[PDB]
């Protein structure tokens, strides 16, 4: 479309998330107004407990949106038929938007697989959220189902895993930890004792779709061990969350919250698959302690940004898993607005720590092939970081985000109207 057409639409109808074209113009506006002017502080305008939350997320990476977003959005009803879900829930998760904006330069199928991984986290997360309820309302049978489901999901990933190197089989086996007694090494594979295949989990079609894609696209030619490793890390992290939420006593320090979020943020699973889509790839990076720390900084930054944006909804849930609330519980002088400011500052320091690790990792590369592989893998994580910021910035239509931001709808409609008008005015120059 031409700037004049979209300007006419925006003046009449405003911005939406149901017309997928609008998101291309929103992302283009954000790059021209912020990144292109050397301003890497993106605005977040929301509320928490009636307090105005007006902050900026620092992220110095180039904004972009996948060219496949149009087709992904156009096929969302068929995608959603895979899931056990209402459309209301599917629309708020909006994995078409998440993947298109965090994975902007991949093929259609390599973008969709990231959508699937993020949706898996969201659906498992909302099943775990039953434990947020007061103890009076918790149903032990739903918790039994949840615990059984994640073991069966875990085995489905185990079932596509047949590493070429025996040390890689041992890497995963030793990493199973408290799940290890349920499995055995057969065939050169890890297999769940069939005694425990006692149900079909509600999202088994999703998990089978993921496993089939990784099996058919990457397992023939690539070492997929890190994908398996990150899924094991995630599933164990969910079990850790079940334990903490089931205990109804939340005593995590901020450092322990960080260590926990390192496991459950799910972006490391998306990165592991995206790493496999590039010829520049170093499997040895995943056991480099500095690279492992870089991945942890990335998960924590996304966590802290998410903590600010979801604070009001989680406050009403009485959910303690939020750095904003951890800081308030430690420091009685903080209200929600002041706590959000401290979290944003922590996210800035983590971003600087991420950039310091990046320079160290690239300097340590042994040869050109390894340097180019590491630079590509770090770029993939940077894509996720700016993508997540713009994801939260662009929550402009109620029902199509986890946390709708009516002040951002108003702010972006006002600012993009002026930017499009300036485009039309100077046309064709
Ligand atoms: C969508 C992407 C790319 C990453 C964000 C992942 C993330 C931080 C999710 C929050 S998990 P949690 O805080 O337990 O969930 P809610 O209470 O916010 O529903
Ligand atoms: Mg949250
Ligand atoms: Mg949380």
């Amino acid at each position: 479309e031409s700037p004049k057409e979209v300007l006419s639409r925006v003046q009449d109808a405003g911005l939406t998330l149901t017309n997928p074209n609008d998101l291309y113009w929103m992302v283009d506006f954000l790059k021209e107004k912020y990144y292109d002017n050397g301003d890497y502080y993106y605005p977040i305008k929301t509320v928490c407990d009636g307090e105005s939350i007006d902050v900026k997320f620092y992220c110095p990476f180039e904004p972009s949106l996948s060219p496949h977003y149009l087709e992904l959005y156009g096929s969302r009803d068929e995608r959603a038929s895979i899931y056990e879900t209402t459309m209301k829930k599917y629309n708020r998760i909006n994995s078409e938007k998440t993947s298109a904006i965090c994975t902007p330069y991949s093929s259609y199928g390599d973008t969709q697989i990231v959508a699937y991984f993020y949706s898996m986290m969201y659906y498992i997360n909302d099943q775990t959220a039953h434990l947020k309820l007061p103890e009076s309302e918790i149903e032990s049978e739903l918790i039994d189902i949840l615990n059984d489901d994640i073991l069966i999901y875990l085995n489905e990933f185990m079932s596509i895993f047949e590493p070429e190197d025996a040390q890689d089989l041992e890497r995963i086996w030793d990493f199973l930890d408290f799940y290890q007694p349920y499995f055995s090494k057969v065939d050169g594979k890890i297999v769940l004792d069939e005694k425990y295949l006692v149900r079909t989990p509600s999202q088994m079609p999703l998990i089978k779709t993921i496993c089939e894609y990784v099996s058919e696209q990457f397992a023939p030619s690539k070492n997929i061990t890190q994908v398996i490793w990150e899924v094991v890390r995630y599933i164990k992290g969910v079990k850790d969350e079940i334990h903490i939420r089931g205990d109804k006593s939340f005593t995590l320090s901020l450092q322990e919250y960080d260590d926990f979020r390192d496991k459950v943020t799910a972006s490391p699973m998306a990165h592991a698959v995206s790493d496999l889509t590039h010829e520049r790839f170093s499997y040895e990076a995943y056991t480099n302690p500095a690279f492992m720390e870089l991945e942890n900084r990335c998960s924590e930054i996304i966590t802290y940004f998410n903590d600010v944006c979801t604070s009001d909804r989680e406050r009403l849930d009485e959910d303690p898993f939020n750095s904003v609330f951890i800081l308030m519980d430690l420091d009685p002088s903080l209200n929600f607005a002041k706590s959000c400011d401290v979290v944003v500052e922590h996210a800035y320091n983590k971003m600087q720590a991420f950039l310091k690790l990046k320079e160290e990792i690239l300097e340590s590369a042994s040869d050109e092939e390894e340097r180019l592989a590491l630079a590509r893998m770090i770029k993939t994580r940077e894509d996720s970081l700016i993508g997540y910021v713009l994801h939260e910035v662009c929550c402009v239509e109620d029902g199509y985000a986890r946390d709708h931001k009516p002040l951002m709808k108003a702010f972006l409609e006002e600012e993009i109207t002026k930017s499009l008008a300036e485009k039309v005015k100077f046309n064709p120059v």
